[PDB]
């Protein structure tokens, strides 16, 4: 699994949403946080439960706000903060030959939702169900976002041993 | 070196009241994360990539159009927490990333040749070193990760 992380002051998700209907077409906020991280998440085809598992882990647990002259102190739940977890198979796009990003470790959609709503799940049961958001997974998202520093984190967790 | 792209339909960078001193419409933010040992080569590599991804469909094809095919623009951030270790704790621990005054001048000599290899007015940067806000509209998401030391 890759995850990129960032700080943010906060994050606005917006679909796109098409009344058929009364022919109108405008973007529509589904999703929205304050202070916390956006968790860009993309998941390998080989990923196992202790791929996500470390993923929880360090995105809950990472010490990325400084706290009263102390830096790199406070973990998203010290500050009772919101995750914004976004699905981004893109973040397993192959650029290494050519200029078109071949996707071929990306997890496919459908084994992919499943799984991500597992992490969903455990992200929940980690900390809080009022304090982890979610995009629409494989649709087109529009994300206004606020980076705060900017601090940004990224994880490959096929660089650990687990 | 390591660099994340987002593509985007704007970006609006502040500095600290806080002050606006860099703006993009449509194109690319690069986060760019400097190592310790990275050569001119690995500049070359990020800045080739970046310019180069067909990131945009053009339409009925996909992964089609790159930054400079649709007049696009650039938001080059340095970001050394792109070298954040956080294998062994919650605090990231960042000794993979170059010093920061040997840092500012390799940075500087990227974004002259993001310049030089597109064009004067197409690269925007942030105010390196310092604290930034940074609104950003994603778009898609599509969200890129390279590092050069993957490559040889």
């Amino acid at each position: 699994m890759r995850v990129v992380i960032q700080r943010v002051k906060g994050a606005i998700l917006s679909v796109r949403k098409e009344n058929i209907g009364e022919n109108e077409k405008e973007l529509e906020i589904i999703s929205e946080i304050k202070n916390g991280l956006i968790c860009f998440l993309g998941i390998h085809k080989n990923d196992t439960w202790e791929d996500a598992l470390y993923i929880i882990r360090k995105c809950l647990n990472l010490r990325l706000w400084n706290n009263d002259n102390k830096t790199w102190d406070k973990n998203v739940k010290d500050l009772n903060y919101e995750l914004l977890i976004v699905s981004q198979f893109t973040l397993f796009g192959n650029t290494k030959k050519g200029n078109k990003p071949d996707f071929h470790l990306a997890k496919e959609p459908n084994e992919a939702l499943i799984f991500y709503n597992k992490i969903i799940d455990e992200f929940k049961k980690q900390y809080n169900d009022d304090k982890i958001k979610i995009g629409k997974f494989g649709n087109y998202m529009n994300i206004d976002v606020t980076n705060d520093g900017p601090v940004t984190i990224y994880i490959d967790t096929h660089d650990i041993n687990l």
